């Protein structure tokens, strides 16, 4: 409901772009004066169709209905007369994404335990919403504190309908295959248990430190390899059906690997749910934290 006014945004640096949106960093000043907030703005490309047009609308409308301690904060809109849409406007969470944090800061185990478990929170959160996220990955968890992670983009997630268990896809270019359960692949839909996968993709990351050598994209491209014309994603669907897996990350735990795996059944039935994980990883916390 809050309306902000595009003449107190004074724009600073960019924060992050997609193929449709763009976020950056504003300071929101009525004064010009030391009271000045700092926020993230999301703008939707004035080139954008239809399609993605009335996905933002749905987009926005998610952030609004969304309240969670590990969940970006939605802070209000603004007309953008320049796109002729609105502006999410959210907080600005200071220390980036993990994807931009882990590379420069060695971090303890124990941490990486900790944040698993926030996005878990997060993450029960919005499935008893009824809502999927889609794209799940350590890009899209953002820093506050060495003790608090938030989930900060919702460009993909959807509403579960009514009587249905999953939501039909229709596959783009666009899509975080890397990330992706087989029966989001293959069958296009995406369920649940889905996000559960991609939580595992997310937990390997952390644990590789988000080290783009050992990268979901870069791993799995070495496996296919690339001479592979049109048939990427055909070949990444018949690796992960043969039982193919990520490698275990260096000095990552057997019994946390172990997690993942189980995060990565073929059988979406067989994954545990982010409730079902929660009081594991709160007990798997707690123990190296010793
Ligand atoms: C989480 C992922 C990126 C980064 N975002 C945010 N980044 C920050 N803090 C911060 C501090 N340094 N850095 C680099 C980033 N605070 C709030 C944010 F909302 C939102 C976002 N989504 C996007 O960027 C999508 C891709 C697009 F459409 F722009």
């Amino acid at each position: 409901p809050t309306v902000f006014h595009k003449r107190y945004l004074k724009k600073i640096r960019d924060l992050g772009e997609g193929h449709f949106g763009k976020v950056s960093l504003y300071c929101y000043d009525p004064t010009n004066d030391g009271t000045g907030e700092m926020v993230a703005v999301k703008a939707l490309k004035a080139d954008a169709g239809p399609q993605h047009r009335s996905g933002w609308k749905q987009e926005i409308d998610i952030l609004r209905t969304l309240y969670h301690e590990h969940i970006i904060k939605y802070k209000g809109c603004c007309e953008d007369a320049g796109a002729a849409s609105l502006q999410l406007v959210m907080e600005y969470v200071p220390l980036g994404s993990l994807r931009d944090y882990l590379p420069r800061h060695s971090i303890g185990l124990a941490q990486l335990l900790l944040f698993a478990q926030q996005i878990c929170e997060g993450m029960a959160y919005l499935h008893s919403q009824h809502y999927i996220h889609r794209d799940l990955a350590a890009r899209n968890v953002l820093l506050d504190n060495d003790r608090l992670v938030k989930i900060g983009d919702f460009g993909l997630a959807k509403a579960v309908p009514e009587g249905h268990e999953y939501y039909r896809v229709r596959e783009d270019g666009d899509s975080p295959v890397f990330w992706y359960a087989p029966e989001c692949l293959k069958e296009y839909k995406f369920y649940y248990a889905s996000d559960v996968w991609s939580f595992g993709v997310t937990l390997y990351e952390l644990l590789t430190h988000c080290d783009s050598s050992q990268s979901p994209p870069t791993k799995f491209l070495e496996l296919i390899g690339i001479a592979q014309g049109q048939m990427t994603v055909l070949r990444l669907t018949e690796l992960l059906e043969r039982g193919e897996r990520l490698p275990r990350p260096d000095k990552c735990p057997a019994e946390v690997y172990h997690l993942m795996k189980n995060c990565w059944e073929t059988e979406a039935s067989f994954r545990p749910t982010f409730e079902n994980l929660i009081p594991i990883l709160k007990t798997v916390h707690e123990k190296y934290q010793g």
